């Protein structure tokens, strides 16, 4: 599914993620912009290292989601990575949770620290009623 950029703010605030780990509403609307202009679908094979990103957030085989394929890695969101292609985009929200519970943060996608990072993220939510 492809969101439509209000209709995602107003999902992701309801499964409340505003502030969650201190991370401003407007901040996951730049990550899931960037990393899959909001498409729920979006995959990302790395051939560099064997390991595939999966859906709105782009969330990495080695260390959040089971694929089976991605040598020695981890799944500590305890999901099969298939859960974050879904339309409906509960798992994948807890799985971000999951993830920047960790000492990075929001810092662990690099697309966030290129575009997002020190920028004015205000016109992600503006006009959504959020």
């Amino acid at each position: 599914k492809v969101f439509e950029r209000c209709e995602l703010a107003r999902t992701l605030k309801r499964l409340g993620m505003d502030g969650y780990r201190g991370i401003s509403l407007a901040n996951w609307m730049c990550l899931a912009k960037w990393e899959s202009g909001y498409n729920t679908r979006a995959t990302n094979y790395n051939a560099g290292d064997r390991s595939t990103d999966y859906g709105i957030f782009q969330i990495n085989s080695r260390y959040w989601c089971n694929d089976g394929k991605t040598p020695g890695a981890v799944n500590a969101c305890h999901l099969s990575c298939s859960a974050l292609l879904q339309d409906n985009i509960a798992d994948a929200v807890a799985c971000a949770k999951r993830a920047v519970r960790d000492p990075q943060g929001i810092r662990a996608w690099v697309a966030w620290r290129n575009r997002c990072q020190n920028r004015d993220v205000r016109q992600y939510v503006q006009g959504c009623g959020v």
